[PDB]
């Protein structure tokens, strides 16, 4: 159980009790989805006690149906959340762990003025190590992985009789609209491509020359992200395989495999450019962990030596000449012991 | 200045600095809209010294197009943020202010671990207090309430031939899909309005019923935010005009001025419902305030007394049966002396 993994660090750091905060690291405990915005909620596991939740006056009744089970409880706007959270927990507080990364001052602040001058311990590296592998619901990641393949689909046609970057953006938002993307649709033509602000503006799309598309969703919970980068016309030569240094993504994508560095497969790649003479240019990190945010652990940079084991990251290699001719490409990928595989299943050799 | 009303905070409350994260904050301080996401940025005013802004090796460059003027620097990934800020301050540093509500202990402590043990004082206050009051730029408020006009305009089209209240959300965002909407759109019909969990689903519209919508949009930078409910084919009597209970808003649009209480336009109208015998049903604040958040000060919730002067809310009464007959109405409004005025100007009276 995660929670189970949690009350095991409190009573191994002899620390009383957690007030967690990140709505995502919430959903990733609970099952349950909740988006307090402006108010407080916090989910609160003990190293021996029955764990509880805290929750709006609003929202409470509605997370009994996730459901575990927690005990649940809230407060109404007439009333301040810290002094509720006191009057609810009995048994003595003099350590509370939250997420550094994410719970801000007006909160802790909050709790001391209930609670007194506690110790707050970092629980935020804790959940990145449990995040860091799955493989409970890499069948989520599966399918909207599969639903930026959908998007790729609709993209490909859509440049075709005056439309523009934006028109492309749009349509494929609009799909249902299935709920969220995981970041920001690029649609990038020719040029537009490597500049390392580049983003979709109203601008008709370059005939004879290339198109990066970079997109993904969130389904459900978990997310995918993928570049695909395709021709409008009959292509430029030097362009033309640009695309293969980079096509070649795989120099990786069964060369995988559990044990190697991090300086390990930002090594197949980077050289692999620099063999056709590109070193630079790609200046950016090739790779970042994906999970249920479109970025996490693991870095992939250049630098120092993290084994891989049982895993989710990008493959995500590209040249970028400024006032260039366009690409990169990008699937996602999880480890297992093959070979391994990619999430996302679209042509890397093509032309629309 | 806006940035000189903040060095007159420090200089009067003895503090050195201060470290601004809200990425909201900076622009209306700033003018530039920056995202470092997972990133560090922070403005730094002092006292008496020129005023500083950090930000990642990457979006350097670009501030200075906003440019003040402000002096802009960076820190590539390889180095720790915390670092270059100490080594770029010089002067002592005591007591650093900051956003209570935004800045989290990963930030706080990644501060002290370079200046050592400095008094956090809270800036948010202030801010608040400074946003309360525009008048520079309720011209943006204007376009933005004119957008969702023409929101109002495309959505009711929509609900035409099969349509859910998905296909409607989806054609509306679809628009360019000018940039973001302020918040997530409503659209619900009939009885789906009443419910306080109510979102759009793909679910066919309802002939003879109601249909609200809700709705709003990021112009650049400022914000709007509406309701109006409309008739699908020939509506229902006891529906038909608890629309009337709910448009007399106008016993609220032009009553108006400055002066008068908070528990004030929270009277003419939670009076005005009970009128005709819905005081409860509506069991929730009439009006927030409105702004460059959708959601800011002033709150107008009955109970304390909060004076009216030169100020940005709405007006959003409406009743709610669960299982009813949906109805709820909303425009946001500035205060002028006149008389006053409303950011959107669509009909109050209508069917389709
Ligand atoms: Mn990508
Ligand atoms: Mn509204």
């Amino acid at each position: 159980s995660k929670i189970e993994r949690i009350s095991a660090f409190l009573n191994d750091k002899e620390v009383d009790m957690t007030f967690i905060t990140n709505p995502t690291t919430l959903n990733y405990l609970t099952g349950l989805a909740i988006d307090p915005h402006e108010r407080i909620a916090g989910l609160m596991i003990f190293r021996d006690s029955t764990p509880m939740l805290f929750t709006p006056a609003l929202e409470v009744e509605k997370a009994k149906e996730h459901t575990s089970g927690l005990d649940i409880f809230g407060y109404e706007d007439s009333q301040n959340p810290w002094e509720v959270v006191k009057n609810h927990v009995k048994s003595d507080v003099k350590s509370i762990a939250v997420e550094f990364s994410d719970i801000p001052l007006a909160k802790t602040e909050g709790l001391k003025a209930q609670f007194g001058d506690i110790n707050f311990v970092n629980l935020t590296p804790l959940i990145e190590r449990m995040r860091l592998i799955k493989s409970a619901d890499i069948e989520k990641m599966k399918v909207a992985g599969d639903f930026a393949d959908k998007c790729f689909e609709i993209g490909f046609a859509t440049a075709a009789e005056g439309v523009t970057e934006s028109d492309i953006v749009a349509k494929i938002e609009y799909e249902m609209g299935v709920p969220q993307m995981s970041f920001d649709t690029l649609v990038l033509s020719g040029a537009r491509a490597a500049n390392p602000h580049g983003a979709p503006e109203n601008v008709e799309i370059q005939e004879n020359k290339l198109l990066l598309f970079d997109l993904g969703v969130m389904s459900g919970g978990y997310a995918s992200d993928a570049t695909r980068t395709i021709a409008i016309g009959q292509p430029n030569d030097f362009d033309a395989e640009i695309h293969k240094i980079v096509k070649e993504q795989q120099a990786a994508m069964d060369f995988i495999k559990p044990g190697v560095t991090a300086h390990e497969v930002d090594a197949v790649a980077r050289d692999l450019i620099t063999k056709a003479g590109y070193g630079e240019y790609f200046n950016h990190r090739l790779g970042h962990g994906i999970g249920m945010d479109v970025h996490e652990y693991p870095s992939i940079v250049a630098g120092n030596d993290l084994v891989i084991q049982e895993m989710c990251f990008s493959n995500e290699p590209g040249i970028y000449i400024p006032g260039k001719v366009g690409v990169r490409i990008e699937d996602c990928l999880y480890v297992t012991e093959n070979g391994c595989e990619s999430f996302t299943h679209t042509d890397h050799d093509l032309l629309i």
